């Protein structure tokens, strides 16, 4: 598999754009590329499909802010 | 613009119960105040009147337990 | 009890607005007291507090145009 | 612009199987291809992309059954 591409691909399709995902390390939130109803699909998307529960207060705009650091964050939680 | 006394306001209204604003420690869903259906129209009056989005799939009756304990759970939200 | 003062209390309460308690002719959707979200909001209170169940398809923005005409809908229903 | 290949292909991602858009009248809740963490991300996306709302307490896996149905139930919703 390819983890990275895995949460791109959620990225672009909750996103609607690919550019998301030709760009991972585009502001997300600055780009209003992802509203406060995408980031909550996003991170049920996430529970559903990788089995990670991240709590909508434990979600960071600043940290989560490109898809690159997403891909990150989520690492870094699983372990 | 008292957000908690606005956030109590709105329980009594959707639980039809003044005493969930005049007892802010009860048990909401412990006491039967509030049921599945109840739950879903308190979210979407958050949402339209905080702004507040709140996922039903994180809603939790443990943690959401008490109007105090809503309301300290909408400020969380609320900040970063 | 009155059903009236019920439903246009409610009204008020979805609608964040006195207006439309003081004004049961009022056309709530051309002024923009109520969106989507407060109509969904609204159906909801309605089935939790009166027990009738208005589905959303069976909802008109032209039908329901006012409180007044919002109760009298909701009479219908019933009967 | 095709709606009910989009719904399809909406039904798909979040089901993550593609048997839902290749079979447009597969029993979705009946094959247990989805649950209800599923359905509620699933109303997320039909607001985000479509602008429509589904309440999910009008949401009924007897009448949303299958991936026409579906189609079929949020184009009424569409309309008045």
């Amino acid at each position: 598999m390819d983890f990275k591409q895995e949460v791109l691909d959620v990225l672009a399709e909750v996103c609607q754009d690919d550019i998301v995902k030709e760009n991972p390390d585009i502001e997300i939130f600055e780009e209003g590329l992802l509203d406060s109803f995408g980031t909550v699909e996003l991170l049920l998307a996430i529970e559903n499909r990788f089995d990670i529960l991240v709590p909508i207060t434990e979600f960071d705009r600043d940290v989560w802010n490109t898809p690159n650091n997403i891909v990150n964050q989520l690492s870094e939680l699983k372990r």
